[PDB]
């Protein structure tokens, strides 16, 4: 029956963001003896790696993903906003990158390839980050992201674990994405419904990164693959604090909320639901937790300041063309209480 | 009747046999790249196309490269020793040393378990340890056909990095290690060949191309690249066409496991050395038997590296070779003819 391109349908039904896990991932990597040495300022465990030499502070991310969106350049764009946003996590400047291409040339053709890595480039040049190089392998299933290298000018970077008890919450961008991808795949959605997380997909951290910057945080992390409860834990547990997040000041699209209520949301939702219970105390709807926990895709910037900091906050915020949520404080209490 | 409750594991089972045919061959993608509008700077020495881009910094020389790749055996540890030892090899390509590195992994949790991922991991540290660079951090994604591989930061000690563009007519074509590879590990896959059968070849997979790379800038080597993917003609091609020159080689000179010479005689080859022969057929001239060319077309993993050094470097090849303790094999000279001519 039924009265262009599905890159969605390529992937394996019902996902998430196709990562492996929450903490017991970094858990893993921490029983080894790695090889490191005097210049390693940051190993294994945050946003990125940060790395001194010759007076300079580089760090280095990567990150790749699956289609998000059925149109290639827009996901060319997307992934390449989503590696970068960890270098602004940490309050560097993106320099330079290369790009990881997994897809099969049957399965699609050259032409899609195309759109997508113009996509990634039309981004990397608003960021000004210059494309070095790159890898592509034959894959069924379609995959794309960049290794970026970046600089903390000043040697400034911020890590997950500074942060302390009594201090704001302040996130960047609205979560939920992960619902409405769930909603493009099983072809409820179009494009032009979540035209406002597009948007929010497509920016570049580095206007929230300056804010961030301004505000003097104490700890930074971006919301993307484990949710906001885990990554808002991520702070907490390296900071060695709770959170108290109230979920009615957390930005969500509305068609996020309608979606997951009838039990339509990403099985990897549900898995970082399911990690951060060990640690959750909250008595809300489970439809709310869902929410909370769902993978977000090149998220907002997460971070901690002082309330004295929010004087200037929405003029700078403006200035900047950026949005920003209180969501709520960190607490002595080593949990995370949702309410 | 005595069934083994044992769980079993093969790597290589879980690698797929694509039945689409590579339409990108030597120097395809650098082509293809040329039509976008590529955001680029002043510091930007050397962008795609070589085997690492080539960035300035307040006059140091960084390189930075990125590779991938699927199970070659079907241990774990080694696996993820050689495939760091393979993404490490296009830093010294360049002449660099290798600084830092992010580990990209790609694996299904169910149709393995962290206990095998555990073991990728750990043969990766101790290759990036022997290699004295730091793993900083990674991605790890679900994947049904396991994937492994490194992004790697490297520097070049003294501005200097070396192309695959420099080369001249009348140089000498040196390789560091035996080609051959791909043959060996489809017969693995075939079940034809067991480990034991290909020690030497895991061997070299395993070693760093860092002394080949102190005998390339001991020889101030014109011109360089290391043999992966698109086979000894087709990274021989690579040189030859950025340095718009032709290359003549002697199949007699050429290195190779006599296990892979068996096994393609028998028609036991990956079909990307069908897809590398392809790729440099009108350019090609030799009228060797074809399992020499098809051997000679191999895709090669964690190779050696392949440079061009002027005539007259003969004479301290030999005693730095010894010195440097790696091994060498003369094995073609660059012509002005731009074909690829194989006697
Ligand atoms: N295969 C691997 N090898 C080494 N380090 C890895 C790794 N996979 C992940 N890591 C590190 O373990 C921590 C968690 O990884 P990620 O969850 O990818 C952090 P992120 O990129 O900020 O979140 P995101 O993946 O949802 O975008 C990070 O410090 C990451 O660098
Ligand atoms: N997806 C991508 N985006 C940008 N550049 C890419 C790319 N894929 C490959 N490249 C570049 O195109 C050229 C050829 O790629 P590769 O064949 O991967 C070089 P290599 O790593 O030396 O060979 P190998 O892959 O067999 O190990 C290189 O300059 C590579 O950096
Ligand atoms: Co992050
Ligand atoms: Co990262
Ligand atoms: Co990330
Ligand atoms: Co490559
Ligand atoms: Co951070
Ligand atoms: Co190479
Ligand atoms: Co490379
Ligand atoms: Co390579
Ligand atoms: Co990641
Ligand atoms: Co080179």
């Amino acid at each position: 029956g039924g009265i262009m391109v599905e890159l969605l349908k390529l992937v394996r039904s019902s996902g998430c963001a196709a990562k492996v896990g929450p903490g017991d991932l970094q858990e893993i990597l921490k029983g080894f003896n790695i090889y490191t040495d005097e210049s390693t300022l940051v190993s294994i465990g945050d946003d990125a790696g940060v790395y001194e030499h010759n007076g300079i502070i580089w760090v280095y991310t990567v990150d790749i993903i699956t289609p998000v969106v059925n149109d290639p350049y827009l996901w060319g764009a997307i992934s390449t906003a989503n590696a970068l946003s960890d270098v602004y996590a940490m309050g560097g400047i993106p320099v330079n990158a290369l790009a990881i291409s997994c897809f099969n040339n049957c399965e699609l053709d050259i032409e899609i390839f195309r759109e997508v890595i113009r996509g990634a480039l039309d981004k990397l040049r608003e960021a000004k980050t210059v494309l070095l190089g790159g890898h592509t392998i034959d894959d069924k299933e379609p995959k794309f992201g960049l290794s970026v290298a970046g600089i903390c000018p000043e040697g400034k970077y911020i890590t997950q674990s500074g942060a302390q008890v009594g201090q704001l919450l302040i996130l960047t961008k609205p979560i939920g994405t992960g619902i409405l991808i769930k909603g493009l795949k099983e072809g409820i959605l179009k494009e032009e419904d979540i035209n406002e997380a597009i948007e929010n997909m497509l920016a570049l951290n580095d206007k929230a990164r300056n804010l961030m910057l301004s505000l003097d945080a104490t700890a930074c992390t971006d919301v993307t693959g484990f949710g906001l409860l885990g990554h808002a834990w991520n702070i907490c547990k390296n900071s060695n604090i709770g959170a108290r997040i109230f979920f009615e000041k957390v930005p969500y699209y509305q068609l996020s909320e309608n979606l997951v209520k009838k039990k339509i949301y990403p099985k990897g939702a549900i898995e970082n639901l399911n990690f951060v219970k060990n640690y959750l105390k909250s008595n809300l709807d489970n439809w709310k937790l869902i929410l909370l926990s769902d993978p977000v895709t090149s998220g907002g910037l997460l971070f901690t300041i002082n309330k004295e900091k929010l004087e200037k906050i929405d003029e700078t915020a403006k200035e900047l063309e950026v949005n920003y949520w209180i969501i709520g404080e960190t607490i002595a209490e080593n949990v995370l209480e949702v309410l």
